[PDB]
């Protein structure tokens, strides 16, 4: 099948997304963002060549990559996760991550949302930042985030209702029994979706 | 005028439909997922018999039905009350009840949402099974809040009313939700 | 830029409104409604003498009148304000202010939203009919009142997975220290927006 998968970020997304491709062999999970820095690079070199580059050329250029972007993904033949973001927070308020292009296009099953505890996120979020991730990233509170995670099932709703999708929201809210227990817990729960 | 009247599954939707088929005349209460599957029998005859066998049906069959499911409802005149649901889960997820169409077809004035308190609902889909006839409290909070947001979705898109009928205080003798769904119905299709 | 600028009514939206035009320079403030008024009373002289005379225009025509209003409004060319509703309480329940329309003709870069605390938004509503401004009492609850900015944002989120805009959420929900603060707040959150 195709999903869509999101969640806020610096979470444990990406952990979910490598450990999906490792316990499945008719799977590709691909990264939209990754994707779109790839064909970025392609259509005009010069102008491209970190991965923060794509913001900066109008968004008449930015939205045709988006476009191309996601017909190659399209190509994909088995199982596909695409790793994706709902919204992102930007000093102008919440920006879609997704363009009505790229459901059309790649025409998935359903939208997956892994919905984090806030602490959570505000520890791991803290602990790569001293590691060296994410440098001069605001920290955000624990409503900032409550706030991201509905704002982020609302844009689901909408494309649901639009494109006639499915909307599958997993918890990952509750305490860990041990460490990296709630990736494995996302994990399960998304190939059992995919082998029902 | 023509409604759209929804709420979660199990907890008295049903029970309002009839009693408004009942105290008011000049008006039609249609069940949606009734009609779509009858329509599915006479279209497709071997792949369905359950109507959980509804999707099935490859997408572009699916659609078809619906549209057409609404095209019959859409031809009935007067105050008409369309019963279905907004959303329903299923294993991969939360799926929306109506389709883009849907809402054209049958050019409805608002949607309506019976909104109960989860304990009731609790209480009486187990009430329910045990006559004949698996969710937690909040698995129930969250699916009136996805509800929520598919009405206020079409509403944004086909500029129709989105009604919330707060049924979620405590019952004074049985069956009082009920009959203050109904007559807030009432007063809505007559104002 | 544009922004449109939405919240529940009597709550403090106005006295923004009118605080940003006396303090950024050459920004433009509009008020949907008010504009509505003026095209119904251009277009319909005999019928509508009091703005709350729209009602008995054919839904029809009254769309028509929002876009002619949107039309004019989209004819600004300096940084723009447009204080609307993003819905309003009727007895069929919420119904959406603004059209399809109305947001591709303006073509508004972000909705902004101003949060309220339900008490705040009673005592300023009654501190109102006290000054002779409404003439009959708004007895909303505190739960309606949550409820109305509830759908408020999925209101916005929608036109905003619809539109492809922003969607920024003030909040001025925290309690007052001083008079006025909550609306000195969203001025100065907005302006630094405008110039950033
Ligand atoms: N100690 C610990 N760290 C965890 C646990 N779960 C997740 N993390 C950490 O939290 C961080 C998760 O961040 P990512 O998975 O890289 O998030 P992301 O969506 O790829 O970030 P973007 O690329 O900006 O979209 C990693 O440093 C993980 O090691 C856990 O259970 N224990
Ligand atoms: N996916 C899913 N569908 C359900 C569930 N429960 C009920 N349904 C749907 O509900 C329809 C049958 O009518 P019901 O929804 O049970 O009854 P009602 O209209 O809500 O009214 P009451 O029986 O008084 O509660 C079927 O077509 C099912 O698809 C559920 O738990 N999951
Ligand atoms: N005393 C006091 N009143 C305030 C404060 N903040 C806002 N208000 C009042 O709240 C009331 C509502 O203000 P507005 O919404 O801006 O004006 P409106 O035209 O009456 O209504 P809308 O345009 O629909 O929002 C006004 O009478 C304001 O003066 C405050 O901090 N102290």
């Amino acid at each position: 099948m195709r999903f869509i998968l999101t969640g806020v970020p610096g979470a444990g997304k990406t952990t979910v997304c490598n450990k999906l491709a490792e316990k499945m062999s008719n799977l590709s999970v691909v990264n939209y963002g990754d994707v779109i820095f790839e064909e970025a690079k392609k259509l005009y070199p010069s102008i491209i060549q970190v991965r923060e580059d794509t913001r900066k050329l109008p968004r008449a250029d930015y939205r045709n990559i988006q476009i191309e972007a996601a017909k190659k993904i399209s190509l994909i033949t088995d199982n596909l996760i695409v790793d994706t973001h709902m919204s992102l927070k930007t000093p102008y308020g919440f920006y879609p991550g997704l363009i009505p292009e790229t459901i059309n296009i790649i025409q998935p099953d359903g939208i997956i949302l892994l919905e984090f505890n806030p602490r959570d996120v505000i520890a791991r979020r803290e602990k790569d930042r001293l590691a060296g991730k994410r440098v001069t990233r605001d920290m955000e509170s624990e409503t900032d985030i409550l706030l991201h995670q509905q704002v982020n099932r609302m844009f689901a709703v909408s494309y649901s209702a639009i494109n006639q999708c499915y909307v599958k929201i997993i918890d990952l809210t509750w305490p860990q029994e041990y460490e990296f227990q709630h990736t494995e817990y996302a994990v399960n729960k998304i190939i059992e979706m995919l082998n029902f």
